[PDB]
């Protein structure tokens, strides 16, 4: 509350560390469904069904231009990429499986880097 603060967690490396995580996501072999925005002209249903499209290139541009106020807003956009994938793709598909694998990969890097 006013003039009563919890001890200051060091957040000065968060930007660099989120960039490293995102690099590792970009270079994973199952990243290919997620590297670029879904083409809304060429994928029937996507525009109407997926209210907030997100992809790694879009996260990379937001990261690079100071559009994440903190590390939690960054994790929300990464998770959105996988939540979107699960909304649109059967679990038993190459893309569905890719999404589950990437989410698992991300969540471990996240816990190990920050928790």
């Amino acid at each position: 509350s006013m003039s009563v603060k919890k001890p200051k967690r060091d957040d000065s490396k968060d930007l660099a560390l989120c960039s490293m995580i995102l690099t590792e996501m970009e270079t994973h072999e199952d990243a290919w469904p997620f590297l670029l925005p879904v083409n809304l002209k060429l994928v029937p249903g996507y525009k109407k069904v997926i209210k907030k499209p997100m992809d790694f290139s879009t996260i990379r541009e937001k990261l690079s231009s100071g559009q994440y106020p903190n590390l939690e807003t960054f994790a929300l956009d990464v998770r959105l990429v996988f939540d979107n994938c699960e909304t649109f793709n059967e679990d038993d598909s190459d893309i569905g499986r890719a999404g589950h694998n990437m989410r698992k990969y991300f969540e471990k890097k996240w816990t190990d880097t920050f928790k």
